[PDB]
């Protein structure tokens, strides 16, 4: 049933991200970034870092509270409930791979998803830091393009910074070295 | 299999036999081993660039554009990359790390592997690419080392020396803890 839900996304992605061209591809970034910016609005995060990797993956890191990793009532870690059932599960469904690294509850935690199928959540080292890193690889079977446009992403992140005064958003493109930092005082 | 585990446990039992000591000098030996493997690939004529990143979580990432660690099934019934990470020089880094991740571009694909206290995960085949190279990210074990705090200046001075001794190689160093950076490239 959880698998059927994610397969429904792959069958009709337009129902979830509007379309499967360049605008649909960029929706994967908007979803993950919106989740990070939500932590800034909530008063926990101060910075969101976005990287476009040369392998076509995108990495989004925040210093918010960290996606909860404790066991959920449904019998999987809460992070796995999130990545299989809520908004960002669409990103998992339409990615060949998603990795999550969370700083929370005194530890670094590692999870991966292989075509949306969770690995086993691993507890890493001790840390007082909190936050979330998500890295995802858009599925080229789904999208008409896997080419992210730096200028499109930069203009969106600059507007997000303008609506969320005091938030810093950094964007790095590892394909060609482009780098921008956006922030408005607040 | 018993022998492979015995070998890694021998390293944890007496790390001084393999990296000299378990203070700061010993800690920095983990970076030298991984970087040495990348620089050797470059100067054997297969790579042009080595990128070293000290992450805010205390992990170190070393990336090269060399041939990539071989990933094909080995005669022993595990992938060659798992033989490498459990048996050769870099297996000392794996043994003295709580975690090691390898991302290899080779044989037409991006490949993902992890090691939890040197125990391999299942090697995963990712997307298609002609590109080749190796990325290793490792988390030094604080139960082994007296300190896990790498020194930017120590790393920079050693990488500068490596670039000087290997003319034509680019070595880039970034430290996400405090934003420090260097790029070394001696023409040759
Ligand atoms: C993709 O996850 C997103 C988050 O994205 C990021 N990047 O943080 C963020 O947008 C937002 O994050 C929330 C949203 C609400 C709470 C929240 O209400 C918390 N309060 C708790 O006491 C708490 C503790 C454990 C727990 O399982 C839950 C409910 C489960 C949630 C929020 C998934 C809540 C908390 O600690 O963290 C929260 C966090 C991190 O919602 C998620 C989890 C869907
Ligand atoms: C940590 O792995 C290291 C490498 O480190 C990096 N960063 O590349 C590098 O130091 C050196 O890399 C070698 C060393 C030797 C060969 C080598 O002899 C190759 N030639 C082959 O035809 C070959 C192909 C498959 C195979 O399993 C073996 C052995 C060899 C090859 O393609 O790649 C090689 C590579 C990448 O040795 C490793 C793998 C232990
Ligand atoms: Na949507
Ligand atoms: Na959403
Ligand atoms: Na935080
Ligand atoms: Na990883
Ligand atoms: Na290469």
């Amino acid at each position: 049933t959880i698998l059927e839900g994610l397969e429904a996304v792959r069958k009709r992605p337009g129902m979830y991200i509007g379309s499967t061209g360049e605008r649909g591809l960029h929706h994967l970034i908007w979803e993950v970034v919106d989740n990070a910016v939500d932590e800034a609005m909530a008063g926990f995060a101060t910075r969101v870092d976005v990287k476009i990797h040369a392998d076509g993956s995108v990495e989004v890191r925040d210093d918010g509270r960290g996606i909860p990793v404790e066991m959920h009532a449904t019998g999987m870690p809460t992070i796995d409930v999130v990545m299989t059932q809520v908004g960002v599960s669409v990103v998992n469904a339409l990615s060949t791979r998603l990795e999550a690294t969370v700083l929370r509850d005194g530890y670094e935690w590692f999870q991966y998803y292989d075509r949306s199928v969770p690995g086993k959540l691993k507890q890493g080292g001790e840390t007082k830091e909190t936050g979330t890193t998500i890295r995802f690889w858009a599925d080229p079977e789904i999208f008409e393009t896997t080419d992210y446009n730096f200028e499109t992403v930069a203009r969106r992140l600059q507007e997000m910074a303008f609506l969320n005064k005091g938030l810093t958003i950094e964007l790095t493109d590892e394909r060609d070295g482009k780098h921008r930092v956006f922030h408005y005082p607040g």
